[PDB]
């Protein structure tokens, strides 16, 4: 089931917005923003776009970087590396996996919310590039970019993500789709989470909170993105329902599970029980929390049914801006 | 010649900034923005980014609804639905095709520029909308989005600068690859400037003064589109000189020239001297004063050497912000 990309105009498309669908619909590829099928796409567009816009150099930096060089542990330092260069790495593959989705999908509401998150992951990395050039000396921030050279779990961790991706890129057919579009919602869903729990400790003890403010920009853009595809997903379980397959609906529960398993497992590498206010049991709860939360909101149901509260729950009042 | 598009994590990257290359060249895929080999694609990224930031809904649509209503002339009123239909394609066409160049392009930095160029691409789809949702009513605003169905010079411009991109996107190949991107510098150089100037037009004698704030954003957004292109091409030219095959330097001149007159052509279909304030002779001007302006910058001679001063220098104070 080979996913054709659109030509770029298509005189014979259909005139009717009522017409469109998320894949393989039949448009003129003019963007006729006059009629609108999904209000959430647009909605979303607004919101990422306009509403939420930001300016990383427009957040003071300067604090952070004494915090750095005298007030922070040794493992402080290790998580802080760790985190930020894993975050890196995601923010990148994202910049370039959602001009493959855009490409594919026929919904220009959809592809123009594409454009802005593709958007908006351009302006996370001129973020982190902002907090390292401000935070740590000039050796030091390469060292962070290229981490996975030194660190066995994150080279690993990057690999695997890049997987599900390249499946796509390599045989761009309607499966390897839905597995990349389900991989895309996972990343954004659980693998910022333990980085943003450890920054928002860092910042509840008045450490780094520069950072902090930082990350609660990209938090906000974060929550849009999950939201943007689960919405897309959501419509194509409609709109396609051939596709999810029981083998597929099977598959989305196992990665869930198994993402859960290893965002955990990496909670627990980068803090190690040495950072005051967040423990390895704390840190299992919070990503089985999110997990039932965004499995239940694409139509499954919890895959850690005894979990029911959020461990975290002062996060939600900290990271609003 | 067959331009692979890269994996999303390649841990066999070149880690030395110094080795990045516009095409082909052996990146990581991590964007390892502290070092930075092609400053320009880093400054334009935060001046289209950041500085030239705009919002289409915060510029207040009061007046033009009216001024259509009863103050434009049946001849103002068909070059407003023919110029304002043609942008709405070309920036649909940009959205797309810019997601196909930065997919290919192996330096971050060009392709962090190339994000916010798509992103600003999608803004101007959005200023649209909201000058027809404020200027018409609800079938006409149809009816201009669709105007390629009721006018074949309209149509037969929309094919064309199709067929250049699908070449690249069918077959995906260097000297394809080439002859997009100066399609691309071509379009943004050219195809916007009959209709930039018709609506400075309409605006020096105060018409739709309200559709002429919303289009100075889009030209200052499109003036640094046309840089980046200009910057890719050269930076190409070094980079990759077998690319630039005497067959292909020719066609270059041959297109350059092609568009040059076709622009006209269109700049005179939609005004008809009809427009006060503007004649089929200043068009003619005006665009090859552009062409040799925008052919030599990329390292050609005139195309035009008899024209030599811009007919419209006027537009150069207008149009500022
Ligand atoms: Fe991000
Ligand atoms: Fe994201
Ligand atoms: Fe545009
Ligand atoms: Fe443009």
């Amino acid at each position: 089931n080979e996913l054709v990309r659109k030509l770029i105009f298509n005189p014979q498309g259909d005139r009717e917005a009522s017409k469109r669908k998320i894949i393989k619909g039949n448009p003129t590829n003019i963007f006729e923003l006059n009629e609108i099928k999904y209000s959430w796409a647009f909605d979303l567009y607004k919101l990422m776009g306009f509403t939420n816009f930001w300016i990383p150099e427009e957040i003071q930096m300067l604090e952070d970087r004494k915090q750095y060089e005298t007030v922070l542990s040794d493992y402080e330092k290790r998580a802080y590396e760790l985190v930020l260069s894993f975050l890196i790495a995601l923010d990148s593959f994202q910049v370039d996996m959602l001009k493959e989705f855009g490409r594919m999908i026929t919904a220009p509401e959809v592809e123009m919310a594409i454009t802005a998150q593709e958007f908006q992951e351009s302006v996370h990395a001129y973020s982190y590039q902002f907090i390292l050039e401000s935070v740590v000396d000039p050796v030091k921030a390469d060292e962070i970019y290229n981490y996975w050279r030194e660190d066995e779990r994150l080279l690993e961790r990057n690999k695997v993500i890049a997987e599900l991706y390249n499946e796509f890129i390599r045989k761009p057919n309607e499966e390897n789709f839905i597995k990349a579009t389900i991989g895309n919602y996972i990343l954004e869903s659980l693998y910022f989470y333990s980085g943003f729990a450890f920054f928002y400790t860092l910042g509840r003890q008045g450490k780094m909170r520069n950072t902090v403010q930082q990350i609660k920009y990209i938090n906000r853009d974060e929550l849009c993105h999950v939201t943007l595809f689960r919405n897309i997903i959501n419509t194509l379980r409609k709109e396609n329902p051939e596709l999810f397959t029981p083998e597929i609906e099977k598959w989305i529960v196992e990665y869930f599970k198994y993402a859960v398993n290893e965002e955990i497992k990496w909670g627990q590498y980068v803090t190690q029980n040495q950072i005051l206010g967040i423990n390895d049991v704390l840190i299992e709860r919070y990503i089985k929390y999110l997990g039932n939360l965004r499995i239940t909101q694409i139509g499954f149901d919890p895959i850690y049914p005894e979990v029911t509260e959020n461990p975290l729950k002062w996060i939600d009042e900290f990271r609003k801006i």
